[PDB]
């Protein structure tokens, strides 16, 4: 195995004598020469894992890393300050300033011009980190919402161009916001020119998917695969047109790429580095599970995997430091945190947290939730959660069996429950959400529908406003990033109109993606209505979090509250929460809190509260109270 300096003088051998003397002493190759001592050995035993002794592992190596340092190279000097202020400041996405926001370009703003326009709102709002969805070039009509990429480089045409791109990522700079887009790179839709040739057989783009000549590998591979949207196509694979089949995880217009081939590894690698240079501050990483195939096995949260994730992270520590992760696994909670690292995903979305906030609504019991925020909230150091409500995507029920188990819950019948609930047919629900991908042969469902469909906004339920405060306010408090669900803030229900829709009639998912509601937006500066409501009160707590360092890191410890309807938890040995999940008044006794202060200021309701004697919360309330 090579070594940094022979990879660096090699690097170095494409220039003449004469400028590789001038490179050589220059500030841009000191810090990447410096980078590369420190990072490379951690890529080369992370791909040598993976690749072994592949022939190809040495030239691929050499060819990354020639354009890593021609990426630096051109890398814009304002990013390389934002390069050697994240380098000095790991723990910058453990600060309780940090607060985000996530859109789609299209239905908030129109597109990419509208988007900079709208970034007072996001100022106005308190937003940090801003999360775009999908923007490049995609197939039309039917996209997975442009999740299926025709293009890294080229931007979506309806929302503009490369340019008006890198115009909206320095005005949210200029902000104080930082830039975060999606990198898809477990697949591209089979209109991207890789998949293209690949099919066609140009020998340049062999093996950059997973192509085979029958049913005979795909029907040994479905035995033990996971059918992800099963409305679509059965098990992991579809059939072209010539009679062959390419795995295709999610849609059939969706190709898994090939990472078994290094080569894909390079291409992908390269594309990072593209968008790195954009300026952008957090890549989320797709479909991290997907990445690595594996007979016999589910194909999902295996060893390579996460040792080829491990090696993107050293590219970026080599060519652009600033570029941090954040890890997309909808998983068993056990594999969900094994994403997050400091040199694999420094942030990961938390499915677990979300999914039973949900589930202690339905339930009115923090059970669950008490028990997800006992064992498996804390994190390694200089990693958080991204804590969230709602998102884009259905909500999945992924809180763990075992853990359910050790509290006689049954998690098979306790699924049934939780889908019928939020799609409406049990008795009382509060909840209008419908259906996503009902498996017949598994008994699994997923629920989409907005926070406020989901709380009973659309019915007027009188708790549904309540609701979404509580939600949001655990979120915003128990240790991690914050995203907010643009819409959400303003109460927007869902888009009843997403069935009639063609390109749209199989995806539920639509109907809580619904285009920027101006009349709802309107309102929010009237406190009469419930998106003024909502509003103020999400307002209200992003201050709170943003100002009182009481909320700062991601570490917690739960405070047992002796009532099954009320979550308890303390950040910093300074701040006690309490959310009550019941409709009624809910009692934490004196006896509870005779360890507390007499007295501590709620930061929520603004009142000084009384802890030597009982406190009954109100329906849904939440107290952020002041314990030092």
């Amino acid at each position: 195995s090579p070594n940094s300096q022979y990879l660096k003088t090699r690097i170095l051998d494409i220039y003449t004598p004469e400028q590789r003397a001038g490179i050589e002493k220059s500030e841009d190759w000191r810090q990447f020469s410096r980078r590369m001592d420190t990072h490379f050995p951690k890529l080369m035993n992370e791909l040598d894992s993976v690749y072994g002794n592949n022939e190809a592992l040495l030239p691929m190596l050499e060819m990354l890393l020639a354009q890593a340092w021609q990426s630096y190279s051109q890398r814009n000097s304002s990013l390389k300050d934002i390069d050697i202020a994240r380098e000095n400041n790991p723990d910058w996405i453990l600060s309780n300033k940090q607060v985000g926001g996530v859109c789609y370009v299209d239905l908030f703003a129109g597109d990419l011009k509208g988007l900079k326009d709208k970034i007072p709102y996001f100022q106005e709002l308190g937003l940090t980190y801003l999360h775009l969805m999908p923007l490049f070039k995609c197939p039309e009509g039917k996209s997975d919402g442009g999740y299926a990429v025709s293009s890294y480089r080229d931007v979506n045409p309806a929302l503009g161009t490369i340019g008006d791109l890198r115009e909206v990522i320095a005005a949210l700079h200029e902000a104080g916001i930082s830039a975060v887009v999606d990198f898809i790179f477990n697949h591209t839709s089979n209109e991207h020119e890789w998949a293209q040739r690949c099919a066609a057989g140009d020998p340049l783009f062999d093996n950059f998917y997973y192509i085979f000549p029958d049913r005979r590998m795909p029907d040994q591979y479905d035995r033990t695969l996971r059918e992800i949207f099963p409305d679509q196509h059965p098990g992991g694979f579809s059939q072209l047109e010539d009679g062959r089949w390419v795995w295709t995880t999610f849609n059939s217009f969706q190709w898994d790429l090939n990472y078994s081939n290094p080569w894909v590894f390079r291409a992908m690698a390269g594309e990072m580095l593209f968008l790195a240079n954009l300026g952008v501050d957090i890549l989320r990483m797709d479909a991290v599970p997907i990445i690595w195939k594996q007979m016999g096995t589910s194909c999902e949260n295996l060893p390579q995997a996460h040792a080829l994730i491990r090696a993107f992270n050293a590219v970026m520590r080599i060519a652009a430091p600033a570029v941090f992760f954040k890890s997309e696994a909808i998983v068993h909670p056990d594999q969900v945190v094994q994403y997050i690292g400091q040199d694999e995903c420094q942030i990961g979305y938390n499915p677990l947290q979300m999914a039973l906030l949900w589930n202690t609504l339905a339930t009115r019991e923090v059970n669950l939730l008490h028990q997800a925020l006992t064992y498996r909230h804390n994190l390694p150091e200089h990693t958080a959660w991204v804590n969230y409500v709602r998102s884009h995507d259905d909500i999945g029920w992924t809180f763990a069996d075992e853990d359910a188990a050790y509290l006689g819950i049954s998690g098979y019948d306790h699924r049934q429950f939780l889908n019928r609930f939020f799609v409406n047919r049990f008795d009382g629900s509060f909840a209008r959400g419908v259906p996503f991908q009902y498996n017949p042969s598994t008994g699994d469902c997923r629920v989409s529908g907005t926070a406020a469909a989901l709380v009973g906004l659309a019915q007027d339920d009188p708790h549904a406003v309540d609701r979404i405060k509580l939600l949001y306010s655990i979120a915003l408090s128990t240790g991690g990033l914050p995203l907010i669900y643009l819409g959400d803030e303003v109460g927007t229900l869902n888009d009843d109109d997403w069935s009639q829709d063609s390109n749209k009639s199989d995806d539920s998912r639509w109907a809580h993606r619904p285009r920027y509601n101006e009349a709802l937006y309107a309102q929010r500066n009237d406190p009469s209505t419930a998106a003024g409501q909502i509003y103020q009160d999400l307002r209200h707590m992003i201050a709170v979090r943003q100002s009182n360092p009481r909320f700062d890191g991601g570490r917690l410890v739960t405070f047992n509250t002796n009532n099954k309807h009320i979550i308890g938890y303390i950040r910093n040995n300074a701040l006690l929460a309490f959310g009550n999940f019941s409709e009624y008044p809910q009692t934490v006794t004196a006896h509870t809190l005779q360890a507390m202060p007499f007295k501590a200021h709620d930061l929520i309701g603004g009142k000084t509260v009384s802890l030597n004697q009982d406190l009954t919360l109100q329906p849904y309330q939440v107290m952020w109270l002041e314990i030092a």
